[PDB]
C-alpha cells in the first residue's frame, strides 16, 4: 500500500483532471481504443472503448485479451497469504470451520438461483454482456487484493478467448453475486453449468473446458476463491461501459446532426458564434457550438444562403430545436462524461469482499460491493440520453412539415405529384412512438431500492438493472438517428433538385421575356420570393404561384404606367404567358431528369461541404436511395441499412471525417 | 495548458475536497454585504439575499466599476435603432413567425410586458404565488446577469431593483407560468413600470401598489419608460429558475455532509466496527466522494469514546460478535460518495448560470453586432435538479435504512424495542410513531426523486420545441430536501436518544456486576471455609454471563427469575455444581444457590434503580462517552441549545414535539457549525495506510 498522497489526499484532483480536456478527443480516443485488436488488462487501465471491443468480438480474431505478466505475483502473493494463514491455524474472518472444500460448494450452489425460462425466451443474459463481465471481472482481479489463483484468472481468459460464454440469467441480481456465480459454477464443474460456444452450440461443463483448451480439470476453490469471483460489481459496470460507448458516440452524433440540420434548414449559422457560449462558460455547450460553427464554416449550403440574404424584411428567427441546441446538447454531454469516468474508475476498481491487505497482514471487511456509482451513473446517463432523443424528435418535426423548413416539400416528398407521395409522414409517426418509449426510460430505478436478503442488504444500487433499461434507451436512439438521417439526406436532395428547377425556370423566363416583351430584373425577383416546390408539380398551372406572380408583376407595370399603350395586355396575355405554358413544362423536367442521372448543370452542393462524409456513407456505402412514390422502395429499408450500419460501427468513421479539420477551437471573437 | 473550451475551468471547480467547498459556502452566505458585478455571484451569497428580510440582515452592492460597460451596451442600443433597426423583440415581434414589423418602440415594450403577465395569483394567499424569498433571490440573480455590459439596459434600472432587495419590497409574481421565465419576470418589469395590476409586499408582509412600493423603496424619478432593448433585457432569462436552484443547493451540500458525520455517529451507538472506513477500502475504487465520506466517518470514529471502549472490551472477551454490520451501516461513504459527486457537478453547473449572459440579443459593443442566439435556454438547471433531486432522494434512503436498523431491538445491539426509555416498556412505545412517519417521508421523497425534463412540451405555436422546465425541477428539488430535513430532523432526534440509552445501558450494566460480585463473595466464598474452590473460578464466569446478556432484557424487574439475568446466573452455578463433581459436596453447594439468589433478590433492585436514578440526575458513576468525543457538538446542540429531552413514557413530551424543535433549528442554519464543529480537528487526509 502506498502512501497519503498530499496535494490530492482524498483523489478529486485525479478525478477532475480526467474531465480537462476536450470531449471529442475523449471520443477519439475512445474509438481508437475499440479498433485495436488487443486488449492487455492489469487492472487500472481498462476503459470503456475496450470493454465495448471485447463485448462485440465473437472471439480472439475480433479482439484478443491478454494478461499483464507483471500482475503475477502480487495476485499470487494474497493467494499465498490465505493458504499460510490456514495451514498454520487459522483467522480470515469472512472466509473460515470444520470442512473447507464443502462451503465453496454450498456458496455457489444457493447463488445458482436464476431462471432462465426456455434458454431463448428472453430470460438469460446476452453473450455480449457475459464476455463483457468477464473481462471486467479479470481486471478487478489483478490488482492483487484479492486472494484467487492466477489460474483461474487464465482459465477465465480462454473462455474469452475462444468465444466459450457461459449461460447466464438475465435478472436476479441488485448489485452480482447471482449472475456471477454461473460463471464460478462452470470453473467448478457444477452439473447445471451450461455455456454456449462462438456458434451459439450450447455445452455442458466438461465440453466447455475441451472447447476452451482449459487444462487440469475442474477448479477447487479455496477459502477466499469463492467470494472473489462472485463478490463483486463486475455485471453491472461492464454492461454499463459498453452503453457508455455507444452514448459518448451518439452524443457527437446529435452535435454533427444538429449542424446539417442547420444546412439543409437554410438556418441562420450565427447561432454558433462562440461569444454566445462563452458568456454561459458551460463547456459542455461552448463545445458543442464550436462543433457545429466548424461544419457550417466549411459548408457550401450556408455560402448560398448568405447569397439570399442580399435580396430577401418579412422574415422570421429559426426555431429553438435549431438555434439553443448547443444550450440543449451541452449539459447532457457534461452528465455523459462524468458518467463515463464513474464507469471507468468502476471496472478499474477492487469491489470482492473481503479486502486480502499482505502489507499489513489482515482480512480487511467492509462495502467495496455496493454498486451505487453504476446506478447513479445509469440513472443519470439515461435521462440525459432521452434528452438528446427529444432534440432530435424536434428538429426532425420542423424537417418534415412544410410550414416550418424552409421550401422543402412537405413530408420530403420527392415525387412530381405529391398527391401520390406522402414521403416521410409514416416515419413521422415512428419517431415519436420511439420518442414517447425514451422518455418513460428516461425515469431511473435508484428510486426503486427494497429492502433485501433478511434487510442485511437494506440499501442496495441496483446497478445492472439500470444498465439494462440505459442499454434500452440507446437503442431506441439509434432508431431515432438512423431514420433522422435519412431524412436528412433526403433533404439535401430535395435542396438539390430545388436549385436545379430554380435554374431552369429563371433561364426559360428570362429567354421567353427576350423574345416577347422586347424589365426582366424584376421578372427574376419575383420568382426568387417563391418556393420552388410550390409550384414544381405544374409549373404552368395558371392558379399556382408561379404563374400567378408572374403575370400580377406586369399587370402591375401596365396600371400604373402606359395606358392602349401599344396594346399592352394583349403583350402579357397572348405571346408571353402562352410562350410560357409551351416551353416551361419541359424545361422543369429536363431540369429533374439531369438531376436524377447525375448530370444537373448546378451541382450538389453536399459534394462541398464539410457534412459530406455522412452523405457518402448513406448513399454510396450503404446505399440508400433518394426516396420517392414514383418507385417502390420504402422508407424503412433505408431506415434499417443506416440502423444496422449504426450497430456494426460504420458511422463512426464518417461522422468523426466531418470533423478531421477541425482545430479543437472555435472560431476568434476578439476583434 | 490553454483550455480553449472551457473544459479545465470546470474541472478545476471539482478539485478541492467537499468539506472545504462548504466551508467557504456557509462563510459567505454569512457575510453582511453581498457586491455584484457579474461574475463572482455564489450560491452562498444567493441563500443569504434570499433569507435575510433586507438590508439590515444582507445588504446588496452593486459594483460601480460595471457601469461603464452597462452604459455603452445601453447607448449602443441608442445609436443603433436612431438610424436603423432590425433587433428582434426590439423592431420585431416576438417568439415563432416574428415576421411582424413596427416602428414604435416603446408602444412595444408596452406590449410585451401586457401579454406576458399572464400568471393566475389565485385569491394571493391560496398557494398560487412565488414565495417572497425567491422573489428575492431572482432579482438578485437577475441583476448580475445583466452586469456583465452585454444586455442593453441603463444602470439606473438596476439602482432601482437593488434599492427593492434592500428595502425587502418584492414584487408579487405567480408560482407557474413558464418553462424556464418570461412569465414571471415580466411581473417584476411590470412593478418597474407602473402596470396597473403589479403589487408587491413589504418586509412585514403588506401588499401595496406600484406607487407605494416606488415611495417605500426610495425610488425617485416615477416609473421606468423602457427602452426598446431594455423590456428583453428583464424578462428573458433563467433567474428565477437559476435563482431557486441556487438556494436548494446550497441546503443540499449542507445535508450531504449531515449524511456523513449522522453515519458515524450511528456507527457509535449502534457498537459497530469502525474498520469499514478504513481508507484502503476506498482508495482502491478510486471514487473521491467515498473516499472523502470514508476519511470523515473516520475521523469522527477516531476521536470517539465509544469505539475506544469497544476496543478495549474486544480484547478481553475475544470470542463473541461474529454477526457483521448491515449494509445501511458498512456501505454508507459507497452510497453516499456518488450522491456528493453529483452535488458538486450540480452547484458548478448552477453557478455558472447566475453568472451568465441569458439574455437575447448579446449586444456586443466591440464588434457591433447585435447576437441572436438561443441564451435564455435553461437547460443547466433542469438537468441539475433533476440529477440533484436523485441523489437526494438517494441519501434520504440510507437515512431511513439506518434510522430503521437503529429502532430495532433485533439489529439494533442492545438497545430498548423502539429506543423507549422508560423502566416499563409496557407503557412506552418509543419511537413507534416516528419510524411510521419516516416512511412516509421516505416514499414520497423517492417519488420526487422522478425527473422532469422528460416531460418537455412541444410550446409556444411549436417554436419552443424544447424547453428547459428549470424553475418546475427546482420547485420539486426544494420539495425533496424539505422531506430530507424532516427525515434528518427525526434521525437526530433518534440518536440522541440512542446515545442516552447507551449512557443508562453501562451505569445499569456496571451495577448488575457490582452486585453480583459483591453477593458472590458473602456467600459463595464464606463457603470457602470448606469449599475454596467451588464456585470461586466461576466469579470471571458471572461477569462473562452479564456481559453476554442484553441490560434491557432484564433492567425491568431484574431480579425476576424467569427473566435472562437470574436464569443465567442460575445456569451458571448449576452448572459448575453438577459438573465439579456435587458428590465432592452434595449437600451445601446447591443450597448456597438458594442464598445467593434471595440475598441478590433484596438488593439488586434497588441498586438498578439507584443507577437510573443517577444517569437521569447528570450524577452517574460512568460519565456518557458522548462528552468525549468528537460528535459531542451534535448531541449538545440538541440537548442544551434547544431544549430536547431524554423520550420516556414516563413524562408527557410526544416525540414529534422534540422533532420539530430540531426541525425549525435547521431551518434557521443552527445546525451547521455544531456539524461542521464535529470536524474541527480533520486535517482533510484519510489515516495512513502503510503501517
Ligand atoms: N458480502
Ligand atoms: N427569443
Amino acid at each position: 500500500n502506498g502512501a497519503i498522497v498530499e496535494s490530492d489526499p482524498l483523489n478529486w484532483g485525479a478525478a477532475a483532471a480526467e474531465l480537462s480536456g476536450s470531449h471529442l478527443d475523449e471520443v477519439k480516443r475512445m474509438v481508437a481504443q475499440a479498433r485495436q485488436p488487443v486488449v492487455k488488462i492489469e487492472g487500472s487501465t481498462l476503459r470503456v472503448g475496450q470493454v465495448a471491443a471485447v463485448a462485440s468480438a465473437k472471439d480472439a480474431s475480433g479482439v484478443a485479451v491478454e494478461l499483464d505478466e507483471e500482475a503475477r505475483p502480487r495476485v499470487k502473493a494474497s493467494s499465498e497469504w490465505i493458504l499460510d494463514c490456514i495451514a498454520h491455524g487459522g483467522d480470515i474472518y469472512g472466509v473460515t470451520t470444520k470442512d473447507g472444500p464443502a462451503l465453496q460448494v454450498e456458496l455457489l450452489r444457493h447463488l445458482n438461483a436464476g431462471i432462465f425460462g426456455t434458454g431463448s425466451d428472453g430470460h438469460t443474459l446476452p453473450s455480449e454482456v457475459v464476455r463483457a463481465a468477464m473481462l471486467v471481472r479479470i481486471n478487478t482481479l489483478l490488482q492483487g487484493y484479492s486472494g484467487i489463483r492466477f489460474e483461474i484468472l487464465e482459465a477465465i481468459t480462454k473462455l474469452l478467448n475462444t468465444g466459450v460464454s457461459p449461460c447466464l440469467p438475465l435478472r436476479g441480481t441488485i448489485t452480482d453475486l447471482v449472475p456471477l456465480s454461473y460463471i464460478a459454477g462452470l470453473i467448478t464443474g457444477r452439473p447445471n453449468a451450461q455455456a454456449t460456444t462462438v456458434d451459439g452450440r450450447k455445452v455442458d461443463a466438461a465440453e466447455a473446458f475441451k472447447i476452451a483448451g482449459i487444462e487440469g480439470g475442474f477448479f477447487k476453490l479455496n477459502p477466499k476463491e469463492g467470494l472473489a469471483i462472485v463478490n463483486g460489481t463486475s455485471v453491472g459496470s461492464a454492461l454499463a461501459a459498453t452503453v457508455m460507448y455507444d452514448a459518448n458516440v451518439l452524443a457527437v452524433l446529435s452535435e454533427v446532426l444538429s449542424a446539417i440540420f442547420c444546412e439543409v434548414m437554410n438556418g441562420k449559422p450565427e447561432y454558433t458564434d462562440h461569444l454566445t457560449h462563452k458568456l454561459k462558460h458551460h463547456p459542455g455547450s461552448i463545445e458543442a457550438a464550436a462543433i457545429m460553427e466548424h461544419i457550417l464554416d466549411g459548408s457550401a449550403f450556408m455560402k448560398h444562403a448568405k447569397k439570399v440574404n442580399e435580396l430577401d424584411l418579412k422574415p422570421k428567427q429559426d426555431r429553438y430545436a435549431l438555434r439553443t441546441s448547443p444550450q440543449w446538447l451541452g449539459p447532457q454531454i457534461e452528465v455523459l462524461r462524468a458518467a463515463t469516468k464513474s464507469i471507468e474508475r468502476e471496472v478499474n476498481s477492487v469491489n470482492d469482499n473481503p479486502v486480502i491487505d499482505v502489507h499489513r497482514g489482515k482480512a480487511l471487511h467492509g462495502g467495496n460491493f455496493q454498486g451505487t456509482p453504476i446506478g447513479v451513473s445509469m440513472d443519470n446517463a439515461r435521462l440525459a440520453i432521452a434528452n438528446i432523443g427529444k432534440l432530435m424528435f424536434a428538429q426532425f418535426s420542423e424537417l418534415v412539415n412544410e410550414f416550418y423548413n424552409n421550401g422543402l416539400t412537405s413530408n420530403l416528398a420527392g415525387s412530381r405529384n405529391p398527391s401520390l407521395d406522402y414521403g416521410f409522414k409514416g416515419t413521422e409517426i415512428a419517431m415519436a412512438s420511439y420518442c414517447s418509449e425514451l422518455q418513460y426510460l428516461g425515469n431511473p430505478i435508484t428510486n426503486h431500492v427494497q429492502s433485501a436478503e433478511q434487510h442485511n442488504q437494506d440499501v442496495n444500487s441496483l446497478g445492472l438493472v439500470s444498465a439494462r433499461k440505459t442499454a434500452e434507451a440507446i437503442d431506441i436512439l439509434k432508431l431515432m438517428s438512423s431514420t433522422y438521417i435519412v431524412a436528412l439526406c433526403q433533404a439535401i436532395d430535395l435542396r438539390h433538385l430545388e436549385e436545379n428547377i430554380k435554374t431552369s425556370v429563371k433561364n426559360t423566363v428570362t429567354q421567353v421575356a427576350k423574345k416577347v416583351l422586347t424589365s426582366e430584373k424584376e421578372l427574376i425577383t419575383a420568382i426568387d420570393r417563391e418556393g420552388v416546390f410550390t409550384y414544381a408539380e405544374d409549373p404552368a398551372s395558371a392558379s399556382l404561384p408561379l404563374m400567378t406572380k408572374l403575370r400580377a408583376v406586369l399587370v402591375d407595370h401596365a396600371l400604373s404606367s402606359g395606358d392602349e399603350r401599344e396594346p399592352s395586355v394583349f403583350s402579357k396575355i397572348t405571346k408571353f404567358e402562352e410562350e410560357l405554358r409551351a416551353v416551361l413544362p419541359r424545361e422543369v423536367e429536363a431540369a429533374r431528369v439531369a438531376v436524377a442521372e447525375g448530370t444537373a448543370p448546378v451541382a450538389n452542393r453536399i459534394a462541398d461541404s464539410r457534412s459530406f462524409p455522412l452523405y457518402r456513407f448513406v448513399r454510396e456505402e450503404l446505399g440508400c436511395v433518394f426516396l420517392t412514390g414514383e418507385k417502390l422502395k420504402s422508407p424503412g429499408e433505408e431506415c434499417t441499412k443506416v440502423f444496422n450500419g449504426i450497430n456494426q460501427g460504420k458511422l463512426v468513421d464518417p461522422m468523426l471525417e466531418c470533423l478531421k479539420e477541425w482545430d479543437g477551437k472555435p472560431l476568434p471573437i476578439n476583434v
